[PDB]
C-alpha cells in the first residue's frame, strides 16, 4: 500500500510503499477514506515536536483521520461502519494506570505514543488497524467531514476542564476570546457560538491584512476580528472589553502569561498551544496579583479521549453548514498530495482523500 | 470604648476612643474576644494593600475576630452566642450580584469592602456589630482560639477551588507542597496532613536558619523544610519529587511562575498571596509547554464565605494540639497591644485579647 511519511533527515512529505498491516486479536482492519492536516503536523515535518517510532527510517504523517471498516476480526464492529481513530497508544514498555483507568489523554511525557506524531505511525495510509476500543463509530453522513471530529474533541476537552475550574461558584459568562485564527482557533469560535453558556460577545485574535479568508469568516460567525499587530492581548480591556473566556491556540507563549491580564474578574483560560522557546521580561507581580484578588485560573489542556469524540459529533451537527464549507479550502486525491502542505494565507483546513464510501 | 487604629500618614498602631455602636435591624452587637493579626494586617500598617474608609482619619485594624453576642436584637442569635464574623461588606453603592447570591468572596475590585482591610473598620474595638447573615456560630470551645476560623477557612476556599479544577479526571496526589512558613502556611500545612485526599509526601518552604521554630513545626508534622537559599522553587523536583499539588502563600511573585516547573503532570498550584510589584526575565516558553503537554491548572483564590467558616469548626478540630499551642507564640492583653505586632522570626501567630467569656 502507499503512504505518505516523513523520512529522517528529510524535510518534505514523500510517498512510501509498505505492506498493508493484518489486524491482531481486537483490532479492526481500517480503510483510509481522508486524513486532514493541522499546524503539529507541520511542526512534526519540520522537527519541532514528536519523534519518530524507534529502529524506523520513516514516520507515516496524519493524526486526523476517518475510515471505514473493512475487516471487523473479531471485535463487535460491523463491515461498512465508518470509524474515527483515537490518537494515543501503550508505549513500547506496554500499558499503564492512565490507559488501565481510560484516561490516556492524562498521561505524561513518555507514557504515550501519539500515532503520526510520536513514536507510532499515522493513518496517511491507504489502510490502518486499530484496537476496536480505539476506534469510535460516527454516523455515516459525518464521513466526508469525518476528520474534523478529531480536532473538535481537543476542544470538548478543553472546555470541560475549563468550565470544571470554575464549577464551586455561581459562573456566568458572557464574552469570550479565541487566540489564532487557524484550523484549530476558527473552529473554537463556532463552537463557542453554539455552546450552552451562552456567550453574546465573540472575539478572535489574528495578524493578517484585509483582504483575508479567516478574516471573513470571523466576520461571518459575527464575532470581532482582533489584530494584534494593533492591539496586543494586554490592552483588550482597553479597546474591547474584560474576557470571561480565553481560549490560546497561537503557540505564542507570551498569549500564555498575558492572557491573565485580559480575562474578567473569575475567568479562566484555557491553554492549548504547543509552543516554541520564547523568554521575555514580564510584569510577575501584575499576573500574580490578578490571579489571586480576582480568583482566576489558568488551565492546559492536551489531546481528547472517546467520551470527547462522542460529543464532537453532536457539536458538528449543530455547525453552520457554510462554515463547514469555507474552513476546508481543499480537499485532495492522493494523486496531489504535495497540495495539502501548502501554508499560504488562503490555506485554512486542508485533507486528502485516499478513497471514498 | 477603646479600639486599635492606624491613623492617616502614621506608621504604628495606636489606641483611639470611639462611641460604642448600636445595631440596626438585623444586625447583632458582639463583643470581642480575640482578634488575631497576620501577614496582610503588616501590609495594611505599611500602606502595601487596603485602604482607608471614605471620610475617616483613621482604620480600626483586625479581620481575623471571634466574640460573643451581647444583644441579638431582632435576629435568631442568642445572648451568649460564640461567632465569627467575615470579612466582606457591600460598598457604599448597595448590594450586588454577588452580595445577593451569597458569594461575595467572587466580588471584584470596588465592589466589596473588607472589613479592618478595605473601605471599612475591622474588629479591634471592645464592641461591634454586623447583620446576622455574617456572623457564623462556632462551638463554644473554639471561643479562645476563634480567630484561627478565619485562616482556615481562607484554605478551605482554595482548596475548593483547586480540586474543582482537577474534577474531570481520577485525579489521586500523593505529594504537597506548601510555599511559605507564616502562620497561613503553616496553619495550610497542618490541614493537607489531615485532608482526604491522603497526602503521603508534604513539604514546606521557607528561609531560615536552624534554630528556628517554624521549622521544628514543620518536622514535627512530618514534612521535609526546604530552605529556598539552597534549593528554588524551580529545582525542588530534581532534589526532592514532582509536587501534585502547591500552595503558594509568600507573596512573591517569582514563586507563582516558577511552581509550574515544581508541578507533577496533572497537578494544580493554588495562589494566595498577596504580591508586591515585579519584574525578571521568565521562560514563557517552558511555562507555557508545561501547562499544556502536562495538563496543570494554577487556580487563585481571594476571601471565603460562611461555608468556608462552617467547614474551619470541623477541620480545627482534627488539627493537633500541640500544634495549636507551637503557632500562637502570643496572646496579648490589650495594655499590652504593641506586643502583637512584633515580627522577629520566634513571633508565629499573636492575637490580642480584649475580654474573655
Ligand atoms: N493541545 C492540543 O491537544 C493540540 C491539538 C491541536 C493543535 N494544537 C496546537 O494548537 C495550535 C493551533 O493549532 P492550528 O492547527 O490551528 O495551528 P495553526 O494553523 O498554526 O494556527 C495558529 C495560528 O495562530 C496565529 N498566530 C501566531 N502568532 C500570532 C500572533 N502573535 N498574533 C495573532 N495570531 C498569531 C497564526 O497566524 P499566521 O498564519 O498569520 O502566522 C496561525 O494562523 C498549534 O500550536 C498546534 O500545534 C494542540
Ligand atoms: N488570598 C487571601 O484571601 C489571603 C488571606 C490571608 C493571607 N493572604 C496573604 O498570603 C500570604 C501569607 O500570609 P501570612 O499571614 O502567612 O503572611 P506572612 O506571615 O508574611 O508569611 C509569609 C512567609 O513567606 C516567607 N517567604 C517570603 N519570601 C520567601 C522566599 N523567597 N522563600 C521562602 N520563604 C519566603 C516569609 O519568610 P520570612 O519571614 O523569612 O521573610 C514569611 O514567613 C501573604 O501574602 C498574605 O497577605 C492572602
Ligand atoms: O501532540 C499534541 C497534540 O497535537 C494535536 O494536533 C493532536 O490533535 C492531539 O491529539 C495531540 O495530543
Ligand atoms: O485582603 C485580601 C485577603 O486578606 C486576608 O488576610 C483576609 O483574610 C481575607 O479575608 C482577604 O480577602
Ligand atoms: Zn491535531
Ligand atoms: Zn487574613
Amino acid at each position: 500500500m502507499k503512504a505518505i511519511a516523513v523520512k529522517r533527515g528529510e524535510d518534505r512529505p514523500v510517498v512510501i510503499e509498505k505492506p498493508r498491516p493484518e489486524p491482531e486479536s481486537g483490532e479492526a482492519l481500517v480503510r483510509t477514506l481522508r486524513v486532514g492536516v493541522d499546524g503539529t503536523d507541520h511542526e512534526v515535518i519540520a522537527g519541532g515536536h514528536g519523534g519518530f517510532p524507534e529502529g524506523e527510517d520513516h514516520l507515516v504523517l496524519g493524526h486526523e483521520a476517518v475510515g471505514v471498516v473493512v475487516d471487523p476480526n473479531d471485535t463487535e464492529l460491523e463491515e461498512g461502519d465508518i470509524v474515527v481513530p483515537t490518537v494515543r497508544r501503550p508505549p513500547a514498555s506496554g500499558t499503564n494506570e492512565y490507559f488501565e483507568r481510560d484516561q490516556p489523554d492524562m498521561a505524561p511525557d513518555g507514557m504515550y505514543f501519539e500515532r503520526g506524531i510520536v513514536g507510532a505511525h499515522g493513518y496517511m495510509s491507504e489502510f490502518f488497524t486499530s484496537p476496536e476500543k480505539y476506534l469510535v463509530r460516527i454516523p455515516r453522513s459525518q464521513a466526508e467531514l469525518g476528520f474534523l471530529i478529531e480536532p473538535i474533541s481537543i476542544t470538548e476537552k478543553a472546555l470541560e476542564h475549563a468550565y470544571a475550574s470554575r464549577s464551586a461558584f455561581d459562573w456566568d459568562p458572557s464574552s469570550a476570546f479565541v487566540l489564532g485564527n487557524g484550523s484549530l482557533g476558527l473552529l473554537t469560535l463556532a463552537m463557542l457560538k453554539v455552546d450552552d453558556k451562552g456567550y453574546e460577545n465573540l472575539y478572535c485574535l489574528g495578524r493578517r491584512d484585509r483582504p483575508d479568508p479567516t478574516i471573513d469568516i470571523i466576520e461571518e460567525l459575527d464575532a470581532t476580528y482582533v489584530d494584534s499587530r494593533q492591539t496586543p492581548v494586554e490592552d483588550v480591556p482597553d479597546v474591547y472589553e474584560q474576557m470571561d473566556f480565553i481560549y490560546e491556540a497561537t503557540g505564542f507563549p507570551k498569549h500564555a502569561i498575558q492572557s491573565v491580564q485580559a480575562l474578567a474578574p473569575n475567568g479562566v483560560g484555557a491553554l492549548l498551544g504547543v509552543p516554541s522557546d520564547w523568554a521575555f521580561e514580564v510584569d510577575a507581580g501584575a499576573f500574580h496579583r490578578e490571579m489571586v484578588l480576582h480568583n482566576k485560573a489558568l488551565v492546559g489542556s492536551v489531546n481528547s479521549h472517546v467520551e470527547h469524540f462522542e460529543a464532537a459529533t453532536v457539536t458538528f451537527t449543530k455547525l453552520p453548514k457554510w462554515f463547514l464549507e469555507d474552513l476546508v479550502t481543499g480537499v485532495h486525491p492522493l494523486s496531489e498530495f504535495e497540495a495539502a502542505f501548502d501554508d499560504d494565507d488562503t490555506t485554512i483546513k486542508t485533507a486528502i482523500e485516499f478513497s471514498t464510501v
